[PDB]
């Protein structure tokens, strides 16, 4: 699924992620903009051999099972494929631990180079939250 941008967030909140661990839903909208577009569906290989995948580019080194990443973990306790769903649960509560593990949403790249010290706030200006 490509979400708009109003109801990702909406989702997003729906999901317990404004505030989050004191991430205002500003910053999850404008993360997921740039991990993936907004789509479900986005897989990203990187030179390690892990994959990233779905709306927030989650890590199989860590996070996630695809049964290809040698010597990973599964910290979230899922299929990697659980992460791609139209459903964002299984990406929001993997998130969530990923968030709470000591070094906020800077885990995210993306979040990092392109989010971080903006006007986030305008990634939900004008929608029914
Ligand atoms: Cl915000
Ligand atoms: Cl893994
Ligand atoms: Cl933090």
């Amino acid at each position: 699924k490509v979400f708009g941008r109003c109801e990702l967030a909406a989702a997003m909140k729906r999901h317990g992620l404004d505030n989050y661990r004191g991430y205002s839903l500003g910053n999850w909208v404008c993360a997921a903009k740039f991990e993936s577009n907004f789509n479900t569906q986005a897989t990203n290989r990187n030179t390690d051999g892990s994959t990233d995948y779905g709306i927030l580019q989650i890590n199989s080194r860590w996070w996630c099972n695809d049964g290809r990443t040698p010597g990973s973990r599964n910290l979230c306790n899922i299929p990697c494929s659980a992460l791609l769903s139209s459903d964002i649960t299984a990406s929001v509560n993997c998130a969530k631990k990923i968030v709470s593990d000591g070094n906020g949403m800077n885990a995210w790249v993306a979040w990092r180079n392109r989010c971080k010290g903006t006007d986030v706030q305008a990634w939900i200006r004008g929608c029914r939250l």
